[PDB]
DNA sequence: CCAGCGGCAGC
DNA sequence: GCTGCGCGCTGG
């Protein structure tokens, strides 16, 4: 399974093969605009390039490189937790890991395993992306 | 100028 | 279901 890529261009396309860095892209887009998350995230992998690194960040040092993306400490605290618990715990969907729920289960599910068909996405690039996927089949 | 709008936990 | 977190994009 490799997931299409789309006139979409969601963030999700290049960063399927690392689960760690698109679950962290769906974190950076929870109600905060691409435009604004995407530019960010590439700093964010500068800093902190895997789980292993994330776990052991300063949750205050990672919310000053937050601060223009707005919820700054409620995500950075949120990236030092999930980070530790995606190492840590046996997990089959991310859903079951701390700052996951529905919309990043559905890119995972989507992007890092052979389920699209069985996802119902509700986020909005989310949605143009699987019906293209539906469509184009 | 300006106001609406781009998920998650925890209760 | 309800609520707090939060900035800057956009477009009239």
């Amino acid at each position: 399974w490799t997931p299409p890529r789309s006139p979409f261009n969601l963030v999700q396309e290049t960063l399927f093969h690392d689960p760690w860095k698109l679950l962290i892209a769906t974190i950076f887009l929870n109600r905060t605009s691409g435009k604004m998350a995407i530019p960010v995230l590439w700093k964010f992998l500068e800093k902190y390039p895997s789980a292993e690194v994330a776990r052991t960040a300063d949750w205050r040092d990672v919310s000053e490189l937050l601060k223009p993306l707005g919820l700054y400490d409620l995500r950075a605290k949120t990236i030092v937790k999930f980070s530790d618990e995606y190492l840590t715990k046996q997990w089959k969907y991310p859903i079951e890991l701390h700052g996951i729920g529905k919309y990043g289960n559905d890119s995972y599910r989507i992007f890092c395993v052979n389920e699209w068909k069985q996802v119902h996405p509700e986020a909005h690039k989310l949605n143009k992306y699987h019906d293209w996927l539906w469509e184009n089949h």
